[PDB]
């Protein structure tokens, strides 16, 4: 419960600071050839000849029985791939115009505003079910606000903005259409409904919000900045706004860590720096939180968790292959004064000169123009801290410069997309993954509810873990590591995970640290037992060629890179293979990964193991 945006302004203070007519827009009038050229710069050519690819472009309908499919077998994209080709359409036309300005593009924006009002409605099919009627078609009494619509409806009043004149020279009729249409399916509903579940009204305990937050609220805000020129009304949709992206910023955590991992990034952090900048822009600068460190630590968070070549962290249900919007990261850097994402956002172009993002998202699209020549001026490089440590979300990550990367968790066994990990680590050497984390499979019905313990890419028996007592760690809320520290000079990070583990496993404490030096990680458990019931057994998960030169010495070499694990001899290493069937993982991983368990006969109350990695 911060509510900083209600803190930096109330509904009267917003009336105060607001930018009437549209006069916060930052890029040049249609009209100005000059100014859209120096912008565009070889960005015009380029867009030209996408729109010129659209000339003829059929503007698609979409069937009834495509929005009845998704009732009848779950199927979303018989609706979502002709609503999103027509998006795209538009959005490209849109550019292509603005890069152009001779008047060439202006009749398919307008046949595609035209068929865009005909619709009955810009929600997917997937999510008009939340509609009264609870039917995946539209009805045509009734609009509610989607992902797809807000964006649907932000496109839209872009198009409107800039396109209205010749528009209006073809036939008045067609601007008016879209501003009835904006109203009825954006501006009314976003005012007149408090209950739609993304606002967070009303939200309670238990209950979730994510990037549905940020995400509609910046395209609603947009509507409304582009759309609506009544002062009163504006305030109070913009407050509106702010009241409900409060509750976002109020459940996220404060040191900046995404816990759901790096691909819900862009549209969780990065929506949120979106509405951020179009509320700073609108009320001329003057309600900002870009300036706010906790804004900045959500940025940095894609940087610091981005490993090289493509691999990322990846607690949770979270895939090991990631990557980033180069253009976003680097407004995102500049907005809220980070060097490091600038210059991580130069790296991430791998060597290319940015364009103009594309797709549907128009104010992404819009925004990409500003900051094509100064990120193309940027320096790339991946340079970050050895050390970062977010205490809250407890995500430790801590780099030498022989090319070592080790990732490590604390935490419960209830966090988004969870996996039973507390405790777990990772190792990268040279960004390639070396000791490493499943990730994300493909969902069946056991992958919520009961039995999602049951699939093994979610047990701690499959994470870099120990079986105390034989017995893996449990799902659930105080199922949790202790007493977690990180010191960044020394980096080492420790954690108590008893706790982690059921009565069952019969255990008073078991510290499990790591240690990072110069060219080795130390792995040190150090435990205390009620009873000694069963053998420990310690798990490792890796890849590539593994091979058992001595007792106790394991190789593993993969992708170039070679590691050699020193473990304690009292330990029977063996490998398993685990045929990878499922297309999720085996896109990141190949055929097969291994499981190295390690597995004693001793039995005592009281034990340390120490495990040794180091490249040879
Ligand atoms: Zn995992």
């Amino acid at each position: 419960e911060r509510d900083m945006l209600q803190k930096a302004a109330d509904e009267t203070t917003l009336k105060n600071v607001l930018v009437m007519k549209q006069a916060w827009v930052p890029y040049p009038a249609y009209t100005d050839r000059a100014a859209w050229d120096s912008l565009m710069g070889s960005n015009k050519q380029r867009l030209i000849a996408a729109g010129e690819k659209l000339l003829d472009y059929k503007w698609q309908l979409i069937p009834a029985t495509a929005y009845l499919e998704y009732e009848r077998t779950g199927n979303r994209k018989i609706m979502e791939v002709p609503y999103d080709a027509n998006r795209q359409a538009l959005n490209t036309l849109m550019l292509a115009e603005l890069a152009e300005g001779k008047g060439r593009f202006i009749d398919q924006l307008l046949n595609g505003a035209y068929m865009s009002c005909e619709m009955n409605s810009w929600v997917l099919s997937a999510h008009l079910p939340r509609q009264s009627s609870k039917r995946s078609l539209p009805d045509f009494r009734e609009q509610i606000i989607d992902l797809g619509s807000g964006g649907y409806g932000a496109l839209m009043a872009w198009v409107h903005y800039f396109f209205r004149k010749p528009f209006d020279k073809i036939n008045p009729v067609v601007s008016l259409q879209m501003r009835k249409a904006i109203k009825e399916r954006i501006l009314d509903p976003y005012m007149n409904d408090d209950d739609m579940w993304w606002m967070a009204f009303n939200w309670q305990p238990g209950e979730i919000i994510n990037n549905w937050n940020p995400w509609c609220n910046s395209n609603a805000l947009q509507c409304f900045l582009l759309m609506e020129n009544n002062k009163d009304r504006l305030a109070k949709a913009v407050y509106r706004s702010m009241k409900s992206v409060d509750k976002f910023i109020n459940f996220v955590k404060s040191d900046g860590a995404c816990e759901e991992g790096t691909s819900y990034w862009g549209h969780a952090a990065g929506k949120l720096y979106d509405y951020l900048q179009i509320l700073s822009d609108g009320t001329g600068g003057k309600i900002s939180l870009l300036n706010e460190p906790m804004i900045r630590r959500m940025g940095e968070y894609m940087s610091r968790s981005y490993v090289g070549n493509g691999w990322v962290v990846n607690f949770a249900d979270a895939s090991a292959q990631g990557g980033g919007d180069p253009l976003l990261i680097y407004r995102f850097g500049k907005a809220v004064n980070s060097n490091e994402m600038m210059h991580f956002a130069a790296y991430l172009l791998n060597g290319r000169k940015p364009y103009a993002t594309m797709g549907n998202d128009a104010f992404r699209s819009l925004q990409s123009l500003l900051c094509c020549n100064d990120l193309a001026k940027e320096t790339p490089k991946h340079d970050m801290p050895d050390v970062t440590w977010y205490p809250e979300t407890e995500f430790c990550y801590m780099k030498n410069k022989n090319g070592m990367f080790v990732a490590a968790k604390g935490g419960f066994n209830n966090e988004s997309h969870n996996h039973n990990d507390v405790g777990t680590f990772s190792l990268y050497v040279n960004t390639i993954p070396v000791i490493l984390d499943a990730g994300v499979g493909t969902y069946t019905k056991q992958t919520f509810g009961k039995d999602r313990y049951t699939i093994w890419t979610m047990q701690s028996n499959y994470h870099n873990l120990p079986m105390i007592n034989g017995i893996p760690q449990k799902y659930g809320q105080e199922y949790k590591a202790t007493n977690t520290t990180c010191n960044e000079k020394k980096r080492v990070f420790s954690t108590d995970i008893a706790a982690a583990y059921p009565s069952e496993a019969k255990v008073k404490n078991w510290i499990r640290s790591y240690t990072l030096d110069d060219r080795k990680l130390t792995i040190t458990d150090s435990y205390t037992l009620e009873e000694a019931v069963a053998p420990n057994q310690v798990n490792f998960m890796t890849w590539g060629n593994v091979t058992f030169p001595s007792q106790g010495k394991i190789q593993i070499e993969v992708k170039g890179q070679k590691v050699e694990l020193d473990y304690p001899t009292l330990f029977k290493a063996e490998l398993e293979t685990i045929q990878l069937d499922d297309p999720r993982l085996s896109n990141v991983w190949g055929k097969e990964i291994y499981r190295i368990t390690l597995k004693t006969n001793e039995k005592k109350e009281t034990g340390n193991y120490k495990f040794v990695i180091q490249q040879i």
